[PDB]
């Protein structure tokens, strides 16, 4: 009966039924997005209304619709026709991805280009990629994908080893027309295979790894109730899943004595962008918004036990809609387990004679998704001591190109003739804060050095300063690692026993933000990625840092539009949006399949508790 | 028969015997430091000479000696009298620490101060702390400790809860005289206890934690031979232990095909400093050099199974000298185990139909030490993919003071009346590099942004630049997180299959460096801590960034003196010294015993291998 429960197969089929009955889901209609809406603010003793938001595409070229349905009540709440040239195209449909290669296979310009390179069309795979917004006026209001070619020598060959550089095509996936084929000239197609399961390349597999067995003989220490409500070591939360954002955490709270104390109302990765830094016209348009354009939840992997998730694992199998409104289960799509995390606290005291050691643990909630060549793991961790952490794990096969004769300032060499364009992977975590409730504020805290002199005659003193971010115009912040800059979210009306506002401190990794020129298309479409931290006043329609419709959508929506409202954020219902990312200059070690690399952030309690919250953890 | 084997009990008793026979270890002599010297460069087919370095203190006040002994040959190689006012005092002796409280207990000034505060002398513990170098001319050439008082209410009470502020004393631990007692006025002694094993404070212990069992049914995948030579998953190394540095790694190499490829010749934490940022004269002198002054290896804990180290653990029990030259074992002082480290690499490929997942693992070598109220864990990790990482874990009980009425810019409040002075914990990792051998160089690599314009018309291009550090004068570097700055150690004479020099990239955490005024005593004594990275030309006598004798030693030695030589480091035998640390503004959650906090660094292969080195890792 929780309003935060996962969508059921039945709810999705019911949305389908309601849309059908309403005349909104005839044979030419396709569901491009469907997700449950969160309950509105307040929603106390008010009866539940489970509502779903739906983006409906039309394959005949009619205008799409945004629709809200009450599945509880069997009604359409609202339905509005979208002008996609203005507000953006709907997310890419899985069915549209296949279209590109099929259409290109009988296009005379494409065939001419392949023949110039002596490539069999039957062996040429096309990566169908999001198009963005550049100088092509005819694309405005049209659903376009751009295709890059890769040769697959046999069915089990890794095509990524064989990029076909100097060639790109653009395709209208509704009218099913090839709008453009650009051939800037032949490059050698790299010849070495990248088949990481071929014994020829791996050599004999190691026989040196002895097993590691992780078990829980009495089961896990967390409980799951209502399908997705987790209780573990004082923590309480609900594990949601949305087709766009993937795993979303709701109602993160900590039971301190008798009181369930809220910390974060909603945590998600609300966008992720992968901008490429190769100025070649073959790839200079390439920017994946995996969340906004592709929908990362849609491509979540089914995770195998003893392989993707090790230990005593509890799975959730979230349900999503297919293109026709039928429910589809992602079996074992979400892993939940606890794991040991080394020493929590330790002191061997001479004077008392007491030696004390306690172990730490963390609760892990994760999923993994595959977007073409890339595979991303999203991990949320809750620790015994009140720390909350996110970590992204980036792996997959690197996106390749030719390596130019005489080198490149924007591409690295992986193998003979094989290049990897430089790129970033940049995430936006949207943290709808609720530190002891909704009345919150943000301070930027920097270390403050002090000069030797009166009051500091030994020149040893150092301090810090906190600056309250009072209004949204003042709340777009950059990192400063050199000064130890962090941001504290506190509740000015909730004081700890020492009469200080309770708080949590966000610790960033201080990785580089978006590197593109500030006047580029990508700097405008991914404006959030240009700054490390933004704070907005909560609003129900401000969900993504890039707005609702990212595909082929220019700037005009998202975070820059939200903060222009210049709203009060000093002791109000606020949302923190943290940008963090990896800057990747691919190395030879990343080829032919890349070892995981990571990036993330954490929040640690900062005068939230009246003393350590783990004094009651038992020995051994 | 390895020259890198741990010191045996027999070797230490033999050093004692040789010193005795030579007339260097009579009844007034004490061993303040004893350690094996590493073999000299070359030392190929030359027969081994196990040599030990010894600092010998004299309790009658005669000059100390530095002595080198050949235990293989039964000889004294050299013995020189030290002028400690010039070159520094010897490390603090464990026996000298007790002296402070005992002497103060019958000192009239101390007793007057305690009586003014109504404190029973029998209940007053004195933290005996290193003295440093300040304005007290009479301390020059003398062994001084400074004592700060803490009340212990009963034998099992945590005295740290009850600091006696406004009082400090200075003691000559050789002549056994109290040189000074400073009383700046009474402060309330905080009254709440900090007894983290008292049921009154912990409340009922949790019954919610179910067991986690980590086992290896066939044993571990690493082998130990010659006492301390480790082979694990292509890695090869020797695990040393020194009383000053603690765990030291030697001959870190990776077996790539048929060739054992060196990476790091010697890795250690060569210093650690804990400077305090409270300008009160009671503490403005407080700076622990735990490595240099106290000797962290000496205080290494005995680590209990299932408690300090979980899983299938292999222990080393290193042997050190006591003050008289007798061997003393630290039982179970070093933990060695492998552990699972999540996903190593993963890709689910549409086109090939191949879904591939592999697990990562790391080899862990650790120890834990206790220095008064603080407890530090030192962890080295080796990963399957060639990554090397260090992590320090800081825990213990925070060093306390009174919390001033009306607050403080330099102290935080933990409990009623109880303060915690701001401080840092700053480490120096000395990495004697050997990337494919000893001919190495360092480049600083920054990300390079590019302007939209000709050659970059979409404004998407980004790049990077590398600057070779050619001479020591150019090799004192600061972090720049905003530009993604890293440092690459490469071998200009060893190229991978793509004709690029093999390398390893150091990734720092970019935490703040030493905050003290640059004209302070601590900025001079801990000059290394003011910059993130230094590169020197290898020399056998350049072991510590603070020199051989840190106790009560001014600037004049260490890294600033080493680089003045302005030696060639462009394709030479070089040493990287990385400064990294935590800046601590204690929070209420740190009280009464602090949850672990961490800091570290890692090095990842950068064109070292000809492709991923983990293609031969087996499934599941
Ligand atoms: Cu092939
Ligand atoms: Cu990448
Ligand atoms: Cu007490
Ligand atoms: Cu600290
Ligand atoms: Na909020
Ligand atoms: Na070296």
């Amino acid at each position: 009966a929780s309003p935060f429960r996962l969508a059921s197969a039945g709810e999705i089929s019911e949305v389908q039924g309601i849309l059908r009955t309403a005349g909104l889901l005839g044979p030419e209609k396709r569901i491009a997005y469907l997700g449950v809406l969160d309950p509105a603010r307040g929603a106390g003793s008010e009866a539940e209304d489970r509502r779903f938001r739906v983006f409906i595409h039309d394959v005949s070229g009619a205008r799409p619709q945004e629709v809200t349905v009450s599945v509880t009540n069997g009604t359409v709440i609202s339905a509005v026709e979208l002008d996609t040239a203005a507000t953006g195209e709907l997310p890419v449909l899985e069915e549209e991805f296949e279209v590109v290669e099929q259409l290109l296979a009988t296009d005379e310009r494409w065939l001419k280009a392949l023949a110039a390179r002596n490539l069999d069309v039957s062996k040429v795979r096309v990566a169908p990629l999001s198009a963005g917004v550049f100088e092509y006026a005819e694309e405005r209001g049209r659903r376009i994908l751009r295709g890059l070619a890769f040769v697959q020598d046999f069915p089990e060959d890794s095509a990524w080893a064989h990029p076909v550089d100097g060639l790109v095509a653009y395709v209208d996936v509704v009218s099913k027309e090839v709008t453009r084929v650009i051939d800037t000239g032949v490059f050698p197609v790299p010849a070495e295979h990248g088949n990481y399961t071929d014994p020829e390349l791996t050599g004999p597999l190691r026989t040196t790894q002895k097993p590691i067995s992780i078990t829980q003989p009495e089961g896990p220490s967390f409980t799951v109730t209502g399908g997705n409500h987790i209780e573990w070591e004082k923590w309480s939360l609900d594990v949601g899943f949305d087709v766009r954002e993937g795993v979303v955490l709701h109602n993160i709270a900590f039971r301190d004595g008798d009181r369930l104390r809220p910390i974060i109302n909603r945590a998600s990765i609300a966008e992720m962008v992968v901008p490429y830094g190769d100025p070649s016209p073959i790839r200079s348009w390439q920017n994946y918004f995996d969340t906004g354009e592709y929908l990362v939840g849609q491509y979540a992997n089914s995770l195998e036990l003893g392989c993707d998730c090790l230990g005593d694992i509890t799975y959730l199998s979230p349900v999503i809609s297919d293109a026709f409104g039928n429910p589809r289960e992602i079996r074992n799509g979400i892993c939940m387990h606890e794991e040991d995390w080394g020493i929590l606290a330790k002191h061997s005291d001479l004077w008392s004679g007491i030696n004390y050691t306690r172990r730490n643990r963390r609760m892990v909630i994760s999923f993994f998704t595959t977007i073409g060549n890339y595979d991303y793991g999203f991990y949320w961790y809750l620790y015994l001591d009140g720390t909350i952490e996110f970590e992204a794990k980036a792996t997959g096969v690197v996106f390749t190109s030719a390596f130019p004769e005489g080198g490149s300032d924007n591409i690295s060499q992986l193998a003979p003739g094989l290049g990897a364009p430089f790129h970033q992977h940049i995430f936006s975590a949207r943290l709808d804060m609720a530190i002891d409730g909704f009345t919150n504020r943000v301070e930027e805290e920097d270390v403050v050095r002090q000069t030797m002199g009166p009051g500091n005659e030994r020149g040893n003193a150092f301090s810090r300063k906190r600056t309250v971010l009072t209004r949204e115009s003042e709340a777009v912040r950059e990192a400063d690692a050199r000064t130890g800059r962090t941001w504290i979210i506190s509740n000015p009306e909730s004081k700890n026993r020492l009469n200080e506002p309770v708080g949590y401190k966000l610790h960033a990794h201080n990785q580089p933000t978006l590197l593109a020129d500030p006047g580029s298309s990508i700097a405008r479409r991914a404006a959030f990625a240009t700054k490390d931290l933004w704070v907005t006043r909560y609003a129900d329609d401000e969900r993504y840092p890039t707005g609702d419709f990212v595909n082929q959508h220019s700037g005009g929506a998202g975070l820059p539009s939200y903060i222009a409202q210049d709203r009060d954020i000093d002791g109000q219902d606020i949302v923190v949006w943290h940008t963090f990312g990896l800057t990747h200059f691919p190395r030879v070690e990343d080829w032919p399949i890349m070892p995981v690399d990571t990036v993330g952030f954490k929040l640690r309690p900062e005068g939230f508790f009246d003393r350590s919250p783990v004094l009651d953890v038992p020995a051994n």
